[PDB]
């Protein structure tokens, strides 16, 4: 495979991306789960041209999602199961957002890097999380996306940490609260907290009585740039940190450490970015949290400049069987 | 590596493309091409902001493109050599190009599934030709990306089908010609028409002259939906039906009909669609024609159907070393 094909196929990303998007959108999964279907019927079920349909799947078939089991007659495959709508591990959520608003600020990453203002601002005009608290149906499937995403690495970090000492969990920024959860179904003294913005905090509240696993959880909507829930015992920000600039990083570290006992710790639990140049999943999301919140990735030693700031010392970096670490600090 | 793995990085190609937009816009790999450069030297000569560059060229070193042969001092690799600018294998152009108009169109893949809109026309307001012809920056990129493509398959071609016989070859919408300057070149006493765009057959004049056949190749403009050049020995449409729906490609084929004479051949170099589920470049580049011009690729039973409407019976589908093949017809 000659080195221009291996570029190639790189340059033309963006191809498959919206493709996925295409049939993730759709919802061609969840028609096919049960056995497969004739085109014409797919396209009839989810408004789409039939010979354009065709095409699409004829296409992503050809990297194994979906199969054309027949001639015109295509079925579900293990990598098209993952985008199956509400079962425990779907990734639709996930395909959707990434060819939505997200896929046409990432057209002006050009402009970020040369003048440094972030893409998805200069795209639709405020901030990500405030463009996504106007736009409820994008706020949720932004929500979905990222509890999917740490819903299924929760486990590694749960086996990475002993977190028997606390009996009071207080996520920082919880979203939908899949890692919360997951320490709550493991340590049956604990009881959390889950802090978000209201509207989020509120959804996330019903989605765990729905699920039946909120007898333990409350639910506290407020911002973290102004307070958080004071006396926890353990203070976890997972995901977060990313999403903010060293300035603002800093804001949310010392609303932490003004709200915690002196016997509390901090966890954060991010992709620390390694040294070298091996592939790293955590080099990729840095850049994409670059062009829609003009934030970072973080090494080690760009946490213990945070936390110098903020009234923290890093006591350890701790592995998971993820990509994950989890950043241990101790208030001072 | 789980299955999630490997659709989350299926769902984020498009990261892929526009972070090597951004070396590719910038040319870092010019600036690098002789021997390694610090990121501030790189930031300086681009207009970066080196932070923000360091991330984007350490991202892409981390899948073999650049490498950072000490900490934020930036060299070439293989892949990254493909990105120099007016190498004879450059992949500048086919970089930039994707990263561009036809980026954002490709944001409106669904909507053109759905409705069968062509997305380049909803997002620009024009026919892609006509776009370019008005913005010649992408333009020069569009005619460059196109012929390095081409140039990387013309020997495949050129071996698959014995062109002693003709005295005159005449490349129908040859863009800088160089499956033509190939043809040309393996055939020292034929000579060759090239036709395209006024602006292009303009343009293409330079490109046969390094190539070494300007000497025996003519450059002629004008609009193939009104006129071809007559009396040719064969007509070579290359990657060219597949931008046309069925009616615009009777219309081509019918001025070639009437241009050509008795005993002369008509060679249309596509990819011809199979019909199992191999890998195949042209299930994603008939995508691309969608997107961009409401086209497609075809295969053989559908080019005799437009055969037929145009005054022509196929002869032979040859196979080639590449992806395309060469359907042959004749006139009746
Ligand atoms: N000012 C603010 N106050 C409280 N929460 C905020 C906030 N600004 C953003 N957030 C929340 O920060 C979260 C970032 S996403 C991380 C979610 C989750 N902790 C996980 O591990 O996947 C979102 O749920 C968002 O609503
Ligand atoms: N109406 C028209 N008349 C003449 N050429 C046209 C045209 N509309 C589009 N084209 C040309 O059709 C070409 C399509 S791209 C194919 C280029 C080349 N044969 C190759 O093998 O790579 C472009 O060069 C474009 O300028
Ligand atoms: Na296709
Ligand atoms: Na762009």
């Amino acid at each position: 495979v000659p080195l221009s094909s291996i570029l190639l196929q790189m340059i033309t990303g963006y191809w498959v991306t919206q493709s996925l998007y295409v049939a993730a959108k759709l919802g061609i999964a969840d028609l096919v789960a049960d056995a497969p279907k004739p085109i014409e019927e797919l396209a009839a079920k989810t408004g789409a041209k039939a010979p354009l349909l065709k095409r699409v799947l004829r296409t992503i078939a050809s990297i194994g999602v979906f199969t054309e089991t027949e001639p015109g007659i295509f079925g579900i495959t293990p990598l098209a199961a993952l985008l199956r709508s509400g079962t425990p591990d779907s990734m639709r959520p996930q395909a959707i957002m990434h060819g939505e608003e997200q896929y046409r600020a990432w057209a002006d990453v050009l402009h970020n890097v040369q003048t440094g203002e972030t893409a998805f601002e200069k795209e639709f005009g405020t901030s990500y999380f405030g463009y996504l608290a106007k736009h409820p149906e994008a706020d949720r499937v932004f929500n979905e996306a990222q509890a999917g995403y740490t819903k299924q690495v929760a486990h590694a970090v749960v086996d990475a940490y002993d977190f028997s000492p606390f009996k009071t969990v207080i996520d920082i920024g919880a979203g939908y609260g899949p890692l919360l959860s997951a320490i709550l179904r493991s340590q049956p003294e604990a009881r959390g907290i889950l802090f978000d913005q209201p509207h989020v905090a509120q959804a996330a509240g019903k989605r765990l009585a729905e699920a039946g696993v909120g007898d333990r959880c409350g639910t506290v909507g407020g911002d973290f740039f102004v307070e958080v829930p004071a006396d926890g015992d353990v203070y976890i920000l997972s995901l977060l940190l990313h999403d903010w600039d060293d300035q603002r990083s800093i804001e949310i570290l010392r609303n932490c450490r003004r709200a915690m006992p002196a016997h509390g710790k901090l966890l954060i639990v991010e992709l620390v970015l390694p040294e070298g140049e091996e592939p790293f999943f955590g080099k990729w999301l840095d850049l994409h949290m670059l062009v829609l919140l003009g934030a970072q990735e973080r090494t080690a030693d760009e946490f213990k400049t945070l936390f110098a700031a903020s009234g923290f010392a890093l006591e350890r970096v701790l592995p998971t069987a993820s990509g994950l670490s989890i950043v241990e600090a101790r208030p001072i």
